[PDB]
């Protein structure tokens, strides 16, 4: 089977492990370990092909720089997470992306920016225009999801997947 390995990053608390549990295991859970890192792996069947994806939980708690890009040298491609309610999660996706593209050294690396927490509009700090003019900078494709309600979850997985498969 094809192996499609995603690296979850992100700023604390922005959803990267409710994100990952909404789409491994469909439910939603809010009090997991904010420094647990851990990874993931299912069968999914992508296009019609069966396909495995294994899921980097990435917590930042790899200070150690040469351990954080090994880390990431090791995924295929990125959701790069921030709160549309924590603008400052916003500012940081630039160094995660910095990181990343230190690491994989390829501009085009599979790469989604991921706006979460779609379902807290009335709390939202970062614009949905200045989140897209980021992506379009960056030409990666801008997703909003929610892991609460579930909305585009199995789509940044998925489209992940799809541009680790055309790419790679
Ligand atoms: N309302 C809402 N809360 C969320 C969402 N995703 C995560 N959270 C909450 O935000 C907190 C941090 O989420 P978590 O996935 O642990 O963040 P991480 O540090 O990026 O792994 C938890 O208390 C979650 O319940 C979402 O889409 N909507
Ligand atoms: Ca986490």
């Amino acid at each position: 089977l094809a192996l499609h390995k995603v690296i979850m990053v992100g700023s604390g608390g922005v959803g990267k492990s409710a994100l990952t549990l909404q789409f491994m295991y469909d439910e939603f859970v809010e009090d997991y370990e904010p420094t647990k890192a851990d990874s993931y792996r299912k069968k999914v069947v992508l296009d019609g092909e069966e396909v495995q994806i294994d899921i980097l939980d990435t917590a930042g708690q790899e200070d150690y720089a040469a351990i954080r890009d090994n880390y990431f040298r090791s995924g295929e491609g990125f959701l790069c997470v921030f709160s549309i309610t924590e603008m400052e999660s916003f500012a940081a996706t630039a160094d995660f992306r910095e990181q990343i593209l230190r690491v994989k050294e390829d501009e085009n690396v599979p790469f989604l920016l991921v706006g979460n927490k779609s379902d807290l509009e009335d709390k939202r700090q970062v614009s949905v225009e200045e989140a897209k003019n980021r992506a379009e900078q960056w030409n990666v494709n801008y997703v909003e999801t929610s892991a609460k309600t579930r909305a585009n979850v199995d789509k940044v997985f998925f489209d992940l997947m799809r541009e680790i498969r055309a790419r790679l």
